[PDB]
This record gives C-alpha cells, structure tokens and sequence, in this order.
C-alpha cells in the first residue's frame, strides 16, 4: 500500500506557503492567492525510489472551523515552517510557529523543516546564516526556496519526508 506523508505548511502571511504549495503541486506560480483560503492538496511522488502520496495542508487566515484543519494538526506527521528573506518579522515570528507545533504534537521532536522563501528576491534582509544558525538551534534542515522560479521547492517537501521517515524508524 502507497505510504502517505501529512504535512503542514506554516508561516506568517504573504511568505508564500500558498505559492510554494501551488508550485509543488501545479507547477505554477501564483500571483495573488486569498490569504483566507487554506485547502489541502494531494500529488503522487517518487521520493528516494518510494512512491508515496503527499498529502498537504496550506494553513491560511482562518475564524472560522475547520474540521479538515483539525485532522491535519491531530495527525500530521511534518511542519514546513515557511518565512520570506526580505521580511524580518516573518523570520521574527518562526519561534512562535515551532513552540505552537510543538505544543500541538505534545513533543519537542517534531519533524519539521526552515524554508526561507522569496530568494529569487534582491532585497534580502535576513541572511542564510542567520536562518541556519536558527535551523541548528531547533535541530532540524533549512531549505532556501523560491516558489517563482521553483528553485528548492521538491528539497524542502523531500527534506521534510525524509525527516519524517528518521522519526518512525
Ligand atoms: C495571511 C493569512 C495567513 O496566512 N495566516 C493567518 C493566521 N496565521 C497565524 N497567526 C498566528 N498564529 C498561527 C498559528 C498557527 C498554528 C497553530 C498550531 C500549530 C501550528 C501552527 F502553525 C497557524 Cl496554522 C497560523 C497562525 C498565519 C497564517
Ligand atoms: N518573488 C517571489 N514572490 C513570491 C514568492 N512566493 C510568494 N510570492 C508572492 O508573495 C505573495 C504571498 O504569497 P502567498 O503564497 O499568498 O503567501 P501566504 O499567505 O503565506 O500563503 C503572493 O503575491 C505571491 O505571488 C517567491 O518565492 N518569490
Ligand atoms: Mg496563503
């Protein structure tokens, strides 16, 4: 039977988790996508020679219930925690992010994955070191993406299955 991986894309707003989502699984880039939509996508890949289903939730602004949320944050097993290297407060706000997952999974050994979004921008203000220098204090990868030019987009979801694969074995 085909293994599933749930993962959650997490992140302040306008850091791309919708683009990034779209782009793995439409292989397009979008524009504008309603910051109040949050849907979950599935695609079939081919991951280390492993065929397995990704089955991802692209978290949004969201008041009202959820009932699909409340399963992917009851059974996810992987968190891409997203920020955008020209926004330092998105890069501000990650430890808020990874406190609640791991408030959410009850452990501090959550599989989870830094993306760093945007980097076909110019306007970096947040540098890689910084951004690996938080990924080793967690002690999880960091991945550098953009969504536009799809640049790391297959490495930070791939990354992220593969930690989760290090947490069951
Ligand atoms: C622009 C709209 C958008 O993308 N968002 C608005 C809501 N967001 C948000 N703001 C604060 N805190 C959180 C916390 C979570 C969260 C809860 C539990 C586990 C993991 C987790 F990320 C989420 Cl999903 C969104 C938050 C950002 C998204
Ligand atoms: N240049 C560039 N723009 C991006 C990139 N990713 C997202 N954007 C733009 O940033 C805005 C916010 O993206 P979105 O995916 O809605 O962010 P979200 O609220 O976190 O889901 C959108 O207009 C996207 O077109 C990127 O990697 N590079
Ligand atoms: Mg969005």
């Amino acid at each position: 039977g085909m293994t599933e991986y749930k993962l959650v894309v997490v992140g302040a707003c306008g850091v791309g988790k919708s683009a990034l989502t779209i782009q793995l699984i439409q292989n397009h880039f979008v524009d504008e996508y309603d910051p109040t939509i949050e849907d979950s996508y599935r695609k079939q890949v081919v991951i280390d020679g492993e065929t397995c289903l990704l089955d991802i939730l692209d978290t949004a602004g969201q008041e009202e219930y959820s009932a699909m949320r409340d399963q992917y944050m009851r059974t996810g097993e992987g968190f891409l925690c997203v920020f955008a290297i020209n926004n330092t407060k998105s890069f501000e706000d990650i430890h808020h992010y990874r406190e609640q997952i791991k408030r959410v999974k009850d452990s501090e050994d959550v599989p989870m994955v830094l993306v760093g979004n945007k980097c076909d921008l110019p306007s970096r203000t947040v540098d890689t070191k910084q951004a690996q220098d938080l990924a080793r204090s967690y002690g999880i990868p960091f991945i550098e993406t953009s969504a536009k030019t799809r640049q790391g987009v297959d490495d930070a979801f791939y990354t992220l299955v593969r930690e989760i694969r290090k947490h069951k074995e």
